[PDB]
Protein backbone atom coordinates (compact mmCIF):
# COMPACT_ATOMS: atom_id res chain seq x y z
CA UNK A 1 0.00 0.00 0.00
CA UNK A 2 1.23 3.76 -0.72
CA UNK A 3 0.08 4.64 2.73
CA UNK A 4 0.88 1.73 4.87
CA UNK A 5 3.84 0.89 6.72
CA UNK A 6 6.33 -1.22 4.73
CA UNK A 7 7.72 -4.70 6.36
CA UNK A 8 11.11 -5.64 6.79
CA UNK A 9 12.99 -6.39 3.49
CA UNK A 10 16.37 -7.95 2.18
CA UNK A 11 19.17 -6.24 0.43
CA UNK A 12 18.21 -7.66 -2.12
CA UNK A 13 15.10 -5.66 -3.12
CA UNK A 14 17.06 -2.49 -2.35
CA UNK A 15 19.82 -3.69 -5.03
CA UNK A 16 16.73 -4.46 -7.45
CA UNK A 17 16.30 -0.57 -8.04
CA UNK A 18 18.99 1.89 -9.46
CA UNK A 19 19.70 4.55 -8.02
CA UNK A 20 21.94 7.06 -9.26
CA UNK A 21 22.96 10.78 -9.66
CA UNK A 22 21.78 12.92 -12.27
CA UNK A 23 22.91 16.64 -12.79
CA UNK A 24 19.85 18.90 -13.99
CA UNK A 25 20.65 19.93 -17.46
CA UNK A 26 17.28 21.73 -17.81
CA UNK A 27 14.01 21.98 -16.43
CA UNK A 28 10.61 23.22 -18.56
CA UNK A 29 6.90 23.94 -18.05
CA UNK A 30 4.83 21.10 -19.55
CA UNK A 31 2.06 22.39 -21.41
CA UNK A 32 -1.38 22.05 -20.71
CA UNK A 33 -0.14 21.55 -16.77
CA UNK A 34 0.30 23.23 -14.03
CA UNK A 35 1.63 20.94 -11.72
CA UNK A 36 4.46 18.92 -14.00
CA UNK A 37 7.92 19.68 -15.08
CA UNK A 38 10.23 18.26 -18.08
CA UNK A 39 13.64 17.66 -16.68
CA UNK A 40 16.43 16.57 -18.99
CA UNK A 41 19.20 14.88 -16.89
CA UNK A 42 22.99 13.80 -17.61
CA UNK A 43 24.27 10.33 -16.08
CA UNK A 44 27.59 11.04 -17.58
CA UNK A 45 27.37 8.94 -20.37
CA UNK A 46 23.28 9.15 -21.48
CA UNK A 47 20.58 11.67 -20.57
CA UNK A 48 17.29 10.82 -19.79
CA UNK A 49 13.73 12.55 -19.33
CA UNK A 50 11.61 12.93 -16.59
CA UNK A 51 8.40 14.21 -15.76
CA UNK A 52 7.90 15.50 -12.02
CA UNK A 53 5.12 16.67 -10.57
CA UNK A 54 7.41 19.21 -8.33
CA UNK A 55 6.23 22.63 -10.35
CA UNK A 56 4.48 24.42 -7.26
CA UNK A 57 7.67 22.91 -5.17
CA UNK A 58 10.25 23.83 -6.86
CA UNK A 59 11.32 26.76 -9.42
CA UNK A 60 13.61 25.71 -12.74
CA UNK A 61 16.30 27.91 -11.36
CA UNK A 62 16.51 26.21 -8.12
CA UNK A 63 17.05 22.75 -9.91
CA UNK A 64 18.70 23.85 -13.08
CA UNK A 65 22.81 22.82 -12.90
CA UNK A 66 21.93 20.49 -9.43
CA UNK A 67 23.31 17.00 -8.88
CA UNK A 68 19.88 15.02 -7.85
CA UNK A 69 18.95 11.25 -7.29
CA UNK A 70 17.08 9.46 -9.27
CA UNK A 71 15.77 6.38 -10.11
CA UNK A 72 17.32 5.19 -13.46
CA UNK A 73 15.57 1.93 -14.47
CA UNK A 74 11.90 3.16 -13.73
CA UNK A 75 10.10 1.00 -16.97
CA UNK A 76 9.32 4.18 -19.53
CA UNK A 77 5.78 6.04 -19.54
CA UNK A 78 3.78 8.03 -21.67
CA UNK A 79 3.07 11.74 -19.30
CA UNK A 80 1.47 14.63 -21.25
CA UNK A 81 2.89 13.03 -24.68
CA UNK A 82 6.40 13.20 -23.02
CA UNK A 83 8.39 10.23 -22.64
CA UNK A 84 9.44 9.86 -19.12
CA UNK A 85 12.00 7.02 -18.08
CA UNK A 86 13.18 7.00 -14.56
CA UNK A 87 11.94 9.08 -11.77
CA UNK A 88 13.98 11.94 -9.19
CA UNK A 89 13.82 11.30 -5.57
CA UNK A 90 11.51 13.34 -3.68
CA UNK A 91 10.66 13.28 0.53
CA UNK A 92 7.94 15.40 2.01
CA UNK A 93 7.13 15.32 5.70
CA UNK A 94 3.39 16.51 4.73
CA UNK A 95 4.50 20.01 4.64
CA UNK A 96 7.41 21.16 2.33
CA UNK A 97 9.01 18.85 -1.01
CA UNK A 98 12.35 18.54 -1.54
CA UNK A 99 14.68 16.83 -3.97
CA UNK A 100 17.48 14.63 -2.53
CA UNK A 101 21.34 16.01 -3.06
CA UNK A 102 24.91 14.59 -2.50
CA UNK A 103 26.40 16.10 0.25
CA UNK A 104 29.73 16.04 -1.68
CA UNK A 105 30.48 17.51 -5.40
CA UNK A 106 30.64 13.66 -6.53
CA UNK A 107 30.40 13.17 -10.29
CA UNK A 108 27.59 12.66 -12.72
CA UNK A 109 26.77 9.17 -12.95
CA UNK A 110 27.76 7.91 -9.25
CA UNK A 111 25.76 4.80 -8.35
CA UNK A 112 24.11 4.11 -5.28
CA UNK A 113 23.31 0.72 -5.76
CA UNK B 1 24.99 -9.35 -9.08
CA UNK B 2 26.50 -6.24 -7.60
CA UNK B 3 28.47 -5.56 -10.42
CA UNK B 4 25.77 -5.92 -13.16
CA UNK B 5 23.13 -4.17 -15.12
CA UNK B 6 19.92 -3.77 -13.20
CA UNK B 7 17.11 -4.68 -15.17
CA UNK B 8 13.79 -2.67 -15.44
CA UNK B 9 11.82 -2.77 -12.25
CA UNK B 10 7.99 -1.57 -11.74
CA UNK B 11 6.94 0.66 -8.78
CA UNK B 12 6.02 -1.71 -6.74
CA UNK B 13 9.91 -2.85 -6.17
CA UNK B 14 10.66 0.70 -5.25
CA UNK B 15 7.55 1.81 -3.08
CA UNK B 16 9.05 -1.73 -1.53
CA UNK B 17 12.06 0.02 0.23
CA UNK B 18 11.64 3.00 3.17
CA UNK B 19 13.90 5.35 2.33
CA UNK B 20 13.52 8.00 4.94
CA UNK B 21 15.45 11.41 6.28
CA UNK B 22 17.22 11.18 9.25
CA UNK B 23 19.14 13.66 11.50
CA UNK B 24 22.59 12.08 12.82
CA UNK B 25 22.83 12.54 16.44
CA UNK B 26 25.73 10.84 17.14
CA UNK B 27 28.70 9.15 15.44
CA UNK B 28 31.21 6.93 17.32
CA UNK B 29 33.82 4.85 16.06
CA UNK B 30 33.70 0.88 16.10
CA UNK B 31 36.28 -0.90 18.38
CA UNK B 32 38.55 -3.22 16.58
CA UNK B 33 37.45 -1.41 13.14
CA UNK B 34 39.57 1.14 11.22
CA UNK B 35 36.41 1.39 9.00
CA UNK B 36 33.19 1.42 10.57
CA UNK B 37 31.48 4.49 12.26
CA UNK B 38 28.17 3.55 14.75
CA UNK B 39 25.73 6.30 14.22
CA UNK B 40 22.24 6.82 15.70
CA UNK B 41 19.72 8.22 13.76
CA UNK B 42 16.77 10.05 14.49
CA UNK B 43 13.79 9.75 12.08
CA UNK B 44 11.22 12.10 14.09
CA UNK B 45 9.31 9.71 16.60
CA UNK B 46 12.00 6.66 16.33
CA UNK B 47 15.20 5.77 16.65
CA UNK B 48 17.63 4.00 14.39
CA UNK B 49 21.39 2.34 15.32
CA UNK B 50 23.41 2.28 11.80
CA UNK B 51 27.03 0.87 11.50
CA UNK B 52 28.64 1.79 7.78
CA UNK B 53 32.02 1.56 6.39
CA UNK B 54 32.46 5.39 5.43
CA UNK B 55 35.72 6.29 8.62
CA UNK B 56 37.77 6.16 5.79
CA UNK B 57 35.46 9.17 4.00
CA UNK B 58 33.60 11.09 7.17
CA UNK B 59 34.89 11.78 10.23
CA UNK B 60 32.14 11.98 12.82
CA UNK B 61 32.56 15.65 12.84
CA UNK B 62 31.63 16.77 9.54
CA UNK B 63 28.29 13.66 9.78
CA UNK B 64 26.72 14.49 13.33
CA UNK B 65 23.76 17.23 13.22
CA UNK B 66 23.08 16.36 9.11
CA UNK B 67 19.90 15.11 7.93
CA UNK B 68 20.78 11.98 5.47
CA UNK B 69 18.26 9.90 3.72
CA UNK B 70 18.42 5.90 4.47
CA UNK B 71 16.86 2.85 4.24
CA UNK B 72 14.89 2.36 7.92
CA UNK B 73 13.62 -0.87 6.64
CA UNK B 74 16.49 -3.65 6.45
CA UNK B 75 16.68 -6.44 7.79
CA UNK B 76 18.87 -5.99 11.35
CA UNK B 77 22.56 -7.65 10.90
CA UNK B 78 25.07 -7.79 14.16
CA UNK B 79 27.75 -6.27 12.98
CA UNK B 80 31.23 -6.28 15.19
CA UNK B 81 28.83 -6.95 18.24
CA UNK B 82 26.28 -4.08 17.79
CA UNK B 83 22.54 -4.57 16.72
CA UNK B 84 22.55 -2.64 13.14
CA UNK B 85 19.51 -1.81 11.37
CA UNK B 86 18.88 0.37 8.03
CA UNK B 87 21.47 1.42 5.87
CA UNK B 88 22.74 4.52 5.01
CA UNK B 89 22.50 5.99 1.60
CA UNK B 90 26.03 6.24 -0.38
CA UNK B 91 27.25 7.58 -3.90
CA UNK B 92 30.52 6.88 -5.48
CA UNK B 93 32.00 6.90 -8.70
CA UNK B 94 35.08 4.95 -7.96
CA UNK B 95 36.70 8.04 -6.57
CA UNK B 96 35.21 10.06 -3.64
CA UNK B 97 32.07 9.01 -1.65
CA UNK B 98 29.25 10.67 -0.37
CA UNK B 99 26.04 10.45 2.08
CA UNK B 100 23.17 11.77 0.71
CA UNK B 101 20.52 14.25 1.97
CA UNK B 102 17.61 16.31 1.03
CA UNK B 103 18.64 19.71 -0.57
CA UNK B 104 15.81 21.58 1.37
CA UNK B 105 15.33 21.23 5.27
CA UNK B 106 12.48 18.70 5.75
CA UNK B 107 11.91 17.54 8.69
CA UNK B 108 13.38 14.01 10.27
CA UNK B 109 11.49 11.10 9.56
CA UNK B 110 10.09 12.90 5.79
CA UNK B 111 9.36 9.27 3.62
CA UNK B 112 10.46 9.47 0.13
CA UNK B 113 8.70 6.21 -0.99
Amino acid sequence: GPMEEKALIGIEDFLKVDLRVAKVLSAERVEGSEKLLKLTLSLGDEERTVVAGIAKYYTPEELVGKKIVIVANLKPRKIFGIESQGMILAASDGENLSVIVPDRDVKEGAKLS
